[PDB]
């Protein structure tokens, strides 16, 4: 985990990307009902890539938990962010589900253009599919990493040591994109930055969105899978 | 502003730090904390205003866009200077030098939340042994950063262009301040990742903050002062 390479860290985050979902409606024949099962679905599919983010799973399940209760909506709309880069003024939630923001404004039209300007600005910086992958990752060990005994100290300290890896790696492929140590750390900057309006975005989602089981045993239950598949 | 140099920007910064405020109760008489706190917090904006003016660029911007960034980022800034103080104090919140507080008188009101994550922020700055050539950096990269994407006309586009532009400004400063302190290429980017990292627990802070004091805008208070 803390020995691979910036290049075996970036065909390990690739290979472990989530596929894209459709939404589940007639298209022979509501919008937040769509989302939402829209939603469920790929959190299913994000506990698998979780786990085969490297270093994950070194970690304990209620860690992992928390890792993703934390984080699990930021993962959702970055990646919806980077399905929308070549779709201005839109949002692809779906293939078959396109939306512009007078499609969204049916009360949070609010975080609708949020998640557009943050598109446009992946769209400004010409994002890549390698940095993006570094940031999603970023986002699930990072997120919870400061809201957790000497368990969790050492927790704590191999995911600043992965975190740091991926640093490394994220500064690797801009290296080797041509960029100057400046522009290195300079776009370094850039993309972390952005991580704290996507964090913003989050908090107002989660402000929406609040008899149920909690989100966390959800989490508990699909994290801790069984050998017998 | 773009025009100075990392150390330029340095000591621009750190003379442009506001003041330490004390909170306004009478120690004579014995020990409401929110009260106490808002009052603190709203005293201390005033100085916000007159630091916020001093950080380059910032001035070069218009006075629409200044509310703007200081709308969006101003419980951020708050919240890091709080920190930032309370750093030598181990499970302690210093929002005065004569109001310190434990985790414990913080259950006031139903905010202990917010406590104790203001708290492990403190603890995180410690661990990383947070110096004050950063603290500066961080807290201006917060003002210029954290309302530059919820601004499409000209103006607009040139405006989101310097703000950028100074905030790379900070980014080369903050590297120079790791190099000059004797940390390898590999540990200088690290270090800036983390740093930047925290900034998202920050804004996380001020959002939970927010929510709370939403249960005069601020906008016209702040046009008021800037102007
Ligand atoms: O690729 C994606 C699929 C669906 C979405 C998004 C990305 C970005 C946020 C959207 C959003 C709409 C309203 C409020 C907040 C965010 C919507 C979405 C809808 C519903 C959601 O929550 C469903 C509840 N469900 C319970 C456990 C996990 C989620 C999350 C995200
Ligand atoms: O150095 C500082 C002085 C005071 C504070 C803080 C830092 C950190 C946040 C604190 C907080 C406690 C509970 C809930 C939210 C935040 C408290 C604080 C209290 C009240 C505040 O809001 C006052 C209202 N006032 C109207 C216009 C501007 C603020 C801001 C910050």
């Amino acid at each position: 985990a803390l020995s691979l390479t910036a290049d075996q860290m970036v065909s390990a985050l690739l290979d472990a990307e989530p596929p894209i979902l459709y939404s589940e409606y007639d298209p022979t024949r509501s919008m937040m009902g769509l989302l939402t099962n829209l939603a469920d679905r790929e959190l299913v599919h994000m506990i698998n890539w979780a786990k085969r983010v490297p270093g994950f799973v070194d970690l304990t399940l209620h860690d992992q938990v928390h890792l993703l209760e934390s984080a699990w909506l930021e993962i959702l709309m970055i990646g919806l962010v980077w399905r929308s880069m070549e779709h201005p003024g839109k949002l692809l939630f779906a293939p078959n589900l396109l939306l512009d923001r007078n499609q969204g404004k049916s009360g949070m039209v609010e975080i609708f253009d949020m998640l557009l300007a943050t598109s446009s600005r992946f769209r400004m910086m010409n994002l890549q599919g390698e940095e993006f992958v570094c940031l999603k990752s970023i986002i699930l060990l990072n997120s919870g990493v400061y809201t957790f005994t000497l368990k969790s100290l050492e927790e704590k300290d191999h995911i600043h040591r992965v975190l740091d890896k991926i640093t490394d790696t994220l500064i690797h492929l801009m290296a080797k994109a041509g960029l100057t140590l400046q522009q290195q750390h300079q776009r370094l900057a850039q993309l972390l930055l952005i991580l704290s309006h996507i964090r913003h975005m989050s908090n107002k989602g989660m402000e929406h969105l609040y008899n149920v089981v909690p989100l966390s045993d959800l989490l508990l239950e699909m994290l801790d899978a069984h050998r017998l598949h």
